[PDB]
């Protein structure tokens, strides 16, 4: 994952509080994630592929290998089982909890980073920028 | 209610989404919501009050006397319960259906036409000037 390396920084988001409130996450954690402008970090060390979001008010780390389900705390705190896979050039991951599901794809688009996430037909994408 | 006759243009709109998010609105009614600029047109004969919002895709009309509870069709469907009540200058509207309310105060600021909607804590402002 060469081309995710680096630190980026969020230019433009589109559906991401329509994304939010399909996830459940409440009012103001809603407000909130929505006035930050996060960091994105990406880094790997062997196996393990590190990710990592920085905001003034919520900071959150996840190190994985790609294809090994784990543990995650999302920053609007659900407890989650998640895998990621190496797919297409993309990284493409599911979470899993309480019996529901949303997809994250993180690919390279030209000089950006997209995000994408999907719960339930509805999708927000977020691109980012290197810093 | 003679500061309110006339029709009126969206100027500005707040918090709107998670309005009618907390009202319980689906995805494609809250996107096609969001695009639209209604024109709220209102009127007087004798007792009867006219309030009518045009849109390119719905246009909506509730007439009603000041204090009498009466049956409306919302521009997201929902059969409510309406009642309009002359306060302190605002015409206060309060909507009750299935246990739930939400309360729409339309009023006036300086110039323009400001109407406020409440549902459980979640407040939406927009504004409206002559057109
Ligand atoms: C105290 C609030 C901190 C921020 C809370 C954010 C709540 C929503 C979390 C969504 C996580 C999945 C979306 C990640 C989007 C991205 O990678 O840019
Ligand atoms: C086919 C979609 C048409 C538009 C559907 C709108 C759905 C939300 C309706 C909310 C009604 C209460 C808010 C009124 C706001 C205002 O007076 O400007």
């Amino acid at each position: 994952c060469d081309a995710f390396v680096g630190t980026w920084k969020l230019v433009s988001s589109e559906n991401f509080d329509d994304y939010m409130k399909e996830v459940g996450v409440g009012f103001a954690t809603r407000k909130v994630a929505g006035m930050a402008k996060p960091n994105m970090i990406i880094s790997v060390n062997g196996d393990l592929v590190t990710i990592r979001s920085e905001s003034t008010f919520k900071n959150t780390e996840i190190s994985f290998k790609l294809g090994v389900e784990f543990d995650e705390i999302t920053a609007d705190d659900r407890k989650v089982k998640s895998i990621i896979t190496l797919d297409g050039g993309a990284l493409v991951q599911v979470q899993k909890w309480d019996g529901k599901s949303t997809t994250i794809k993180r690919k390279r688009d030209g000089d950006k980073l997209v995000v994408e996430c999907v719960m339930k037909g509805v999708t927000s994408t977020r691109v980012y920028e290197r810093a």
